[PDB]
This record gives C-alpha cells, structure tokens and sequence, in this order.
C-alpha cells in the first residue's frame, strides 16, 4: 500500500548526477501493483493499457509477469514488437483504426479488436479476415461506445462479414471512485450475454476496462483491495462461464514514478512569491490540461509556509502550475519532488520552446536503491 | 496577401504518395511574410521567435534572408547551431534561464539576453560576464515582465554586476488586433529611455516583441500593411536614435502551412454525424488547448452541409475538435484540409497513444509546386 517516494536525501544524490528535470520510475512498484491486482481480482486477465506509460523497461517487466497489452496504434504495437511481445498478447482496443494500425495488426498477427460502429466492420474484415472482435457499449458514470440496443446488431453484422463475435467491452471512465458503475455495467453486459445465447450467438469474453483510481494531490478516498474484491465477487456471481479481462492504465504505473525538478527562478514581487520550475505544462505537467489532474508537490523547506505560485520554464503565459500553494521559502537550485507522476504525464510531454523531454531513470539500476536494499537487509530478518 | 492553400487536386495527388496525417509548408510564403515585414516595418530588425515553428528548412531560409533568431532554450540554440547560425545572430529571450541554457549561450557565444527579475542577474553575470541585457517590462492589452518602476533599478543592478545594460523589451501579447498597445508600450519605453539618459545610463536597443496577428477560422479583421506602417511611423516619431527589433513568431509561418488529414471513422448515430480524423488534439490540434485557437477546416463536399462533430484518433474523450460544424457528408478515406496551421501546432504535438508526429513536407520540393510553376510561367508574362 505504499506509494513510491524518494526521500529528500535520495533527491540530493540523484540530482548531483542527473540534471533536472528527470523522472524516476520504480519497477518494484510496477510489479507490486500488478501482483496486487492479480491477488484481489484473480478472475480478471490484464491488458496493460500502455497509453498511460509506455516505458520499455516497464513493458518488458509486465510482459515477463504474463500481462497482456492493450494497444491503440501502430506505434504501440511496434514498440511491443521490438521487446519480443507477440501479436497474440495484444488487443487493438482503439474502437476506430487507421490504415497503418490495421497493417501492423495484420503484420504482427494481432487477432483481437474492439469496435463501436458499423463503419468499422469492413475495415477490420478486409484487414484481418478471421478475427475476434468485442463490441464496445456505452455505460454510465459520448465519443466512444455503441448504444446498448445496437450492440447485438453490431455483433451479428460483424459475423455476416466473417469476423468472430467474441464478446462485449466497456469503460466506466478514468479515475473511478465507486464500484457501482463497474457492477451496473457488469449487469448491462449480463443481459446482452443472455439475449445473445438465445439468439444463436455464444459470447466467450468480457472486457471491463480500466478506471481504477490513483492518489492525487488530495490523496485517495477509496480502499482498492475491497473495491477489487467486490468487483471480483460480482464477476463470480454474474460470470461463472466467462473469460473476463481488465485494462488498467493509470493504476499500473501512476504511483510508481516521481518527478524531480529544480527551482530556476524566483519572483518575490509580493504579495505572493512565484517559483519558476524547470518542468512545465508543456512537459510532464501537461496532465493539468488533458487529464484535469492535480499532482502532489513536495518542497523540502524548514521555514513556515506561505501561499505561493508555481510556473514552468516556458515563455507562454499559460505555463502556470499551482496557485495559492502553501510553500516554504525556496531559492534557485532547490529541488522539489512530485509524486504519483507515472500516468498521462510524460506521454503528453512536448519539446515546446526546444526543451528536451524529461528522461525516465530506472530506480532499481541506481545506488540509492542499493542503499535502500542494504538498509532493508539489516533491519528486517 | 494570399494564404498558402492547397487546391483539392493537390490534396489528392499528395495523399496518393504520403500517408495522412501530414503537414505541408511553403518556403515561398515564409519568404513572402518575411519580406512583407521588412517592407512595411523597415525600422525593425527581425528576431524570428522560433518557438512558433522550428522546421529546419524554415530556419535555414530565414537565416539566409538575414533574419536573427530569438531562442528560448538550449535545444533551440542547438538546432540553430547545426544549421551554421552563430550565437551573434541570437537573443536568449526567455526571461528565466536554466543551467543547460546558460551553458549553451556560453558555448555558442550568445551575447544578448532578456530578463525581468533581480534573481536572474547573477545567473547571467557568472555565465556570460560581459553581456548585453534588455529588461523586459510588463505592458497592457502576469508571469513575465518587471513592473515599469523596477525597470531602471534592474538595469543599474545589472551594470553593478558587470553586464552591459543595452535596453528595454516588451510583448503586447499574442494575436494582437489593434496597434494601440504597440504605441502605448512604445511611449512607456520612451519615458524610461529619457529617465535613463539623464541617469547617466545610455540605452541603445528597443525590442517591441511579437503579437502580429494571423487569420483564424473566422479570418482576419486587421490590415497588416497599415498596422505595420503605423507602428513603423510611431517608431520613427519616437525613436530616431534607437536600434529597434521585433520578435514575430506566429506571423512568420502561420499562413504558410496546411494540415492534410483523412477521415478514418464515421458515427452516423444522429442527430449529428461524428467524423473521426487521423490528426487530433494530442497532435497538431493541440493549439485548441494551449493557444485557445480555432483553425479553418475545409471538407471538399458536393452535398448540402449539416451540423457535424469532428474528433481525433485517440482513446481519450477530450479528443474532440469541432462541434456543430457545417459539413457535407464525408466517408472514410476522404481528405479534409486545415489551413493557417504553421504556428503553435506541431510544436505542441505528442506521441500520445503511440501515434507518430505528423511530418512537415516542403511544398517546393514537390511536383505539385512544379505544376504550379508551369501553370504560372504560361499564363503570366
Ligand atoms: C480501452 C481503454 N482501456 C483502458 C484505458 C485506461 O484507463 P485508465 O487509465 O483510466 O485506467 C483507456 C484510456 O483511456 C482505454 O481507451
Ligand atoms: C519573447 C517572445 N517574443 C515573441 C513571441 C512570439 O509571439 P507571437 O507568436 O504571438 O508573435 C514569444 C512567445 O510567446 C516570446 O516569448
Ligand atoms: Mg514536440
Ligand atoms: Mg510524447
Ligand atoms: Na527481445
Ligand atoms: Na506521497
Ligand atoms: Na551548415
Ligand atoms: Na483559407
């Protein structure tokens, strides 16, 4: 249940060697998150929604743990391919596919697809003649998902075009707090499954999507073990027959990555001090824009705190990260730490203003980790 | 006064060879924009604010026309450096600088800097001991610019630290419609310049920044030749003595680039049809988010039009580009054209969902341009 968190001392030593900004990712935490899911939701096979974090070391580890991968483009398939993951470990789960992506699915023998529209059926059919498809249905909690009444018709239309109608999928939405939606959506899919059998169509797989929460600036309301055991139980209650899958994205790596950034300018105009950092809204803090997210920031200061503004290194007036944030006095060259940074962060970073992408350093390859290990082998036994 | 615009026929031929999405940039239009500025604002030397569009061919052409470059990071300096632009053609105009950027300015002999804070003075002083600095003042039309009363004190403090106090700069804000702000800001700087001379400080350079407008979805209200001649005149009226500079960004390349994107999915659910394109809010249409911008889209349809929704290829529900847009019926594989796409577009694109960055094709290297040239040499003489 710990979030991966560098101590102040670890930030000092790392920053002596590696110029800021940089990200630090713990493979151990990614392993722990995966195993925790497998323990509390044993009925659900895992399609890592790699769109959240595609770091190759992270992908190699999950592949090694037996995870499967949800891929949304040619590029996601391509990077998996260079790590020796085969198309049989993938689902092309973008409901609307481009030419490049259909080619790649064909070339790497990807054989599972999701879809939510009639227009999609011929693209898939031509590209991958015999192919398992799941229909995506729109559940409650716009752009994606077929209305629940179209669902059986879309699967039948898919069989008439020579594709194998394998099942149903859905996604409750990202950062879900309550299990209700998961259980509502499981019922909605239950109805459809019955209606299908009697219709002379036998559906074998259910994909319940992602949405498992991660802690943000205010932390986490939910207990995840319960949440997962609950939904696991109501899977058992409803789908004894059926092969069920989940597509975690945010959950897998969100609590496994920290950002380390230096203060590079101060603006003590008053009333409120502005601290300018070396990572900004055009880099890792892009999730403020695209993910409506608020990240936990840690300032390492002795003095009393005061309302402070943080901004990014760019020349754009939009590059403001925090306002009215209670912070001690910082000076140029101080490090701040941002935790819970592994998801929908570096995947939307840019080279706006010519800045370099912040690199991801694998913590387990560093002496700070060796130091944690020697500290742990002494105290625990 | 023409915007660069591919005909329907040009889109067909290009799309036969180059898979969508891709961007098409006309060097001739970039030349025409530069020369137009030099003609109507002859008093202002040009620091191309490359943050808007850093395409190397575009930079090589401007360098060749004698433009200078406004650079905001190490990476912007680095790419200029590989094109053989020397540090003497650059201004490091980011008011708050990182370590990498000060190193690079030192290594490439960049000798002009802007700043707006006291904390910045020692960074600059250590890094580039003898160095021209301009103080940035905050004008009217938050994050950047010193209050007008601090300005002379910041320049004096900069001289006490061994830097050469060269002048003042400002920026009215992006996409300016009226010349007032330019002329207000020119007066504010005039006062400061007088106050400085009598203070035993002689200021040699004025930098009036950017903000010259580009046409958007609704077009352009302003006449640019007038706007520029006006501001040129009021420079002549106010600054006979002084070396003046401008920092166009958006203006230089905005009207010189088109995006070509294919329709890859349809959603005729009703009432409104959704057209899913292969370029999205995580790519070129990122300016919708970071630049509050609305781009002109051209659908090439015979049939009557109807309110339509456009979205992007990603799996995120935020990836919606237009709503209620009057469009003819499109089918999968149609091309749409987006004009006025050269600024603050590809510079904020990402590889979210593993999509590839849309590439920039130089129009003048293509047979479509040869075809335009043979058509023009016949008709005109
Ligand atoms: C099909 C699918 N599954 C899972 C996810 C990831 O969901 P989350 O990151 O909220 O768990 C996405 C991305 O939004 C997706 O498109
Ligand atoms: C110093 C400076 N000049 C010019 C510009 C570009 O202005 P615009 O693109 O609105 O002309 C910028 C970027 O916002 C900048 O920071
Ligand atoms: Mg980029
Ligand atoms: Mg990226
Ligand atoms: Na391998
Ligand atoms: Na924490
Ligand atoms: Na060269
Ligand atoms: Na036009």
């Amino acid at each position: 249940m710990k979030n991966f968190r560098l101590s102040e001392k670890e930030v000092k030593t790392l920053a002596k060697r590696i110029p800021t900004p940089f990200l630090v990712a713990s493979l151990d935490k990614v392993e722990e998150n995966y195993q925790f899911m497998r323990r509390h939701l044993p009925r659900a096979g895992v399609f890592y929604a790699m769109k959240a974090n595609p770091t190759p070391e992270i992908l190699s580890l999950l592949a090694g743990l037996g995870s499967h991968f949800d891929v949304a483009s040619a590029g996601e398939m391509e990077i998996l391919h260079e790590l020796g993951v085969d198309g049989s470990q993938m689902i092309y789960a973008n409901p609307v596919k481009d030419a490049r992506g259909l080619k790649a699915a064909a070339d790497y023998n990807v054989r599972r697809f999701t879809f939510d529209d009639p227009s999609e059926i011929d693209k898939m059919a031509k590209a991958v003649p015999g192919a398992d498809v799941l229909v995506r249905i729109a559940v409650r909690n716009t752009k994606f998902g077929a209305p629940v009444e179209e669902a059986l018709d879309l699967l039948k239309a898919a069989q008439d075009a020579g594709l194998h109608a394998m099942g149903i999928c859905f996604h409750v939405g990202s950062q879900s707090l309550s299990t209700a939606a998961y259980e509502e959506a499981l019922l909605v899919a239950r109805r459809l499954f019955d209606e299908a059998e009697e219709m002379g169509m036998h559906l074998t797989d259910l994909d319940i999507g992602g949405g498992f929460p991660v802690p943000d600036a205010k932390g986490l309301n939910v207990d995840l073990a319960a949440m997962m055991e609950a939904i696991n139980k109501q899977i058992d209650r409803l789908f004894p027959d059926t092969a069920v899958w989940t597509e975690p994205g945010r959950y897998m790596c969100g609590t496994a990555v920290n950002l380390v950034t230096s203060v590079i300018g101060t603006k003590t105009r008053g009333e409120q001090p502005w601290y300018i950092l070396d990572e900004g809204i055009y880099g890792c803090f892009s999730g403020i824009m695209y993910d409506h997210w608020t990240y936990p920031l840690h300032c390492f200061g002795k003095g009393n705190k005061k309302p402070s503004t943080f901004g990014g290194p760019s020349c754009d007036g939009i590059d403001v990260l925090y306002r009215d944030f209670m912070a001690p006095e910082l000076k140029i060259g101080d490090k701040v730490l941002v935790t819970e940074m592994g998801s929908y962060t570096s995947v939307s970073a840019t080279r706006f203003n010519g800045f370099y992408l912040a690199p991801t350093i694998i913590f387990e390859d560093q002496p700070e980790y060796a130091a944690r290990l020697t500290e742990d082998d002494d105290v625990k036994k």
